[PDB]
């Protein structure tokens, strides 16, 4: 039972070389824009040189924001806010990955509220504006080149939540295979993993008929499957490169969701407190939150262990197709080196009972299981 | 893969009752709408009062444009931007089918043009600007709700013209299932038919690493094979109308040829045949279809065989490629004629008579096609292959 409501305004560009759109991309908008990166990777690869040096053919007067943080703080959140009123900023270029393009959508609200940031990202104040932004993507992960959500971590209050608004989906978002051929292998991997798991979150629900809903899920789950194999010991890879990039964005960002679950994740924002890696959180949690929810509808994780993961049901009860299913998915992630335990980020039980508190602050979630079982997830990992 | 840009931005409403949202969706626009529909169907299943009903909730000012023709003529488009001018139309509601949607969008780009429509249909003016518009549907798989695309005939010159402009997305499109329960079991299966077509359309391409969108048209077409069997004697189901309204959607909106371009050579022949002989537009590609799939084969056959294997159950032990493809083709056929397509041209009463001035009329525009660019002499073939 669900009726649902799609939008998503974004322009997506792909293709080899497509970095040369951004002036015609950017005619339509103000001179001044505000380049937002994370790292040190975007100078290394040189893309960097390349967004530059089309800024320049667009004529703009570039300000930069450097050092966006993996899991993005408010800090530096007013601090682009800050750049955008000093330097009358029309438009922001997010060059990066998921953090990047979630920290530049909250700039971008930013800009035009009077007020600190993180009244926005805690959903105090609703957006009323936002200056335009656009997006050069490194890495496909959850979506955020092509959806309007964003997730930021307060690091004084040891908060990490997720906000949105219809008024930051990016303008633009070129998606050139090329431009993630240096992301490592541990990235890669996270990537692949965060893709997966995002497909998992809007597969586990209770709507009835949704046959080609999961179909599409469990054709993406496939496809990751058949590529990362591949993909992982030949990273410059383009065709490799394209259908992950093709399925991190394109694919996942469709009518995929057209409600998902998202238990997962909200535990996993919790435990990041310890700013470890989201889709190293995700592969380890997932497999354990399928166990303590498969009962809810052991239907759903069976019919990924047939479709999805080559089980066999002969002479298997529906439970046991489906937890020989969950195996299968923590093996395959772990033969890709992702982690599995609590214990690989060198995490104990101490903050176990602080970090489902945090966890429960909003109320019980989840919509396959309602979530104590929060505690009884972190356990088991 | 090839480069592609993706942008579409109408918002889609779905479920059952959701003209309701008619009121909040129509608050961000002027109060001055023309109600655009077509014959008496929406009167006679109570559609067309309750969007009465709604545009009274949203305080606005109704003016009315009714009888737009199954092949919308720009006659009648042009009465619809006369009327936008007279009454100072802010909003255009189509309430139907493709053709209703195709006939507002040339009106709204008509009511900003200071000329005859049949400029823009014909490409001599391309639209800088637009009225508004959104739709309620009717008729699942016409592809109009979410794109930029309209088809209009010049009655007077007999020509029918495909146009689009970025400037004619709907501003929202409401797909309630319940609207389609009058839709009678012929059209219900023509929708189906056209839907599955369409998809092959944009499956038979020679792009290589398409796994992703390979896969979402083979899904698309097993979640039809599944549905359309039971759709047809169960009519008023809201489950497997539903199915076919979502599914109808994106198999016509773009969401499946993004990276690569799909053939059309059985669309353009069927329009071909459709120019002289007054048939449905299904029938003819149930005919068509499997007869372009045998004369292209040898173009690649692995193609049709994935679908034979993936979507149609095909075994492949012990056969080659073609053997296993040529099956497919035959199931593929067989399903149709199971669901009460015809699949010779003698089911319309069509000889050999007209074969040649109909190959001449897909040819008017030189060689056509993807997988295959096809000449005179395949049309004949295919043509004959049909009979
Ligand atoms: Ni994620
Ligand atoms: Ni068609």
């Amino acid at each position: 039972m669900h009726n649902f409501t799609y939008w998503n305004p974004t322009k997506l560009i792909f293709g080899r070389g497509e970095v040369e759109r951004l002036p015609e991309e950017l005619k339509s908008y103000g001179k001044n824009v505000l380049l937002v990166y994370g790292g040190g990777s975007i100078k290394r690869s040189g893309l960097y040189d390349q967004v530059i040096e089309q800024l320049n053919k667009a004529g703009v007067t570039v300000h930069e924001l450097a050092g966006v943080e993996p899991n993005p703080r408010v800090s530096t959140v007013n601090k682009g806010v800050a750049l955008c009123k000093e330097h009358h900023i029309d438009f922001l270029l997010a060059v990066g990955g998921g953090s990047v393009i979630d920290c530049t959508k909250a700039i971008a609200a930013g800009a035009k509220y009077d007020g600190d940031a993180w009244d926005i990202v805690t959903k105090k104040h609703q957006p009323k504006d936002a200056l335009p932004f656009g997006t050069v993507l490194t890495l496909a992960a959850t979506g955020s080149e092509m959806n309007s959500g964003s997730v930021i971590t307060n690091w004084e209050t040891k908060e990490k939540y997720g906000w949105g608004s219809p008024l930051v989906f990016p303008k633009f978002s070129i998606l050139d295979p090329v431009n993630t051929f240096t992301v490592p292998k541990n990235h890669t991997i996270y990537g692949m993993v965060d893709m997966m798991s995002h497909v998992f979150e809007q597969y586990f629900h209770h709507v009835s008929n949704t046959p080609y809903q999961d179909r599409m899920c469990e054709s993406l789950l496939r496809t990751v499957i058949e590529t990362a194999p591949k993909l992982i010991n030949d990273l410059e890879n383009y065709e490799l490169r394209e259908t992950i990039l093709y399925t991190g964005t394109i694919a996942l960002n469709g009518m995929l969701s057209m409600r998902g679950d998202w238990a997962t994740h909200n535990i996993e924002h919790a435990v990041s407190v310890y700013d470890i890696p989201h889709a190293g959180g995700l592969a380890i949690l997932f497999p354990n939150w399928m166990r303590h929810t498969l009962s809810e509808n052991p239907a759903r994780m069976k019919q990924l262990a047939v479709r999805v993961f080559g089980v066999e049901e002969a002479g298997k009860t529906d439970k046991e197709v489906a937890l020989e299913g969950i195996d299968k998915l923590s093996a395959f992630w772990t033969s890709l080196g992702a982690p599995n335990r609590l214990a690989d980020y060198d995490i104990n039980d101490e903050q176990l009972d602080t970090i489902a508190d945090k966890a429960m602050a909003n109320g019980t979630f989840g919509q396959f299981k309602s979530l104590e079982d929060v505690l009884a997830i972190l356990k088991a990992s």
